[PDB]
């Protein structure tokens, strides 16, 4: 598709069999999604943004649907105010920005 | 241009005379750069983001050229850890994500 920019490029996921909504985020490194409890191994990291850091959980080859499209990659969970798709995936589903 | 996310998409700005480097960032409904006068007047504003909250002056009617393309609208110019051009500005020089 096409997003355009006038709203949030918000869009449906499914991670851990379970459907969600995320943002299409080109300003994130990595992706971020609101606590999950999907088993796995993870290391604990601290990721940085506007107003600071806050404590996450990085699981690595994580599957994702991101509008459709299959991925696989590092997914951090944690307190975040909005499920985000970092670069990390949106290389993945072959995304670009133009003008 | 086409702009693929292998690197973070950083681009060179004009704001204010100064010339700086800046994301553009599709997670972002406001464009914050990191501080530097502007004249005119500004009203103190609060944006969030991960991390939480900080305080930014607004300044509107701003001219930026962003990659040789012109804007003209609100800048917030704050502690922002990465100058980031937000969907207020990506809207006017035609941005779209792509995929």
């Amino acid at each position: 598709p096409q997003i355009t920019l006038w709203k949030r490029p918000l869009v449906t996921i499914r991670i851990c069999g379970q459907l969600k909504e995320a943002l299409l985020d080109t300003g994130a490194d990595d992706t971020v999604i609101e606590e999950m409890n999907c088993p796995g191994k993870w290391k604990p990291k601290m990721i940085g943004g506007i107003g600071g850091f806050i404590k996450v959980r990085q699981y690595d080859q994580i599957i994702i649907e991101i509008a459709g499209h299959k991925a696989i990659g590092t997914v951090l969970v944690g307190p975040t105010p909005v499920n985000i798709i970092g670069r990390n995936l949106l290389t993945q589903i072959g995304a670009t920005l133009n003008f």
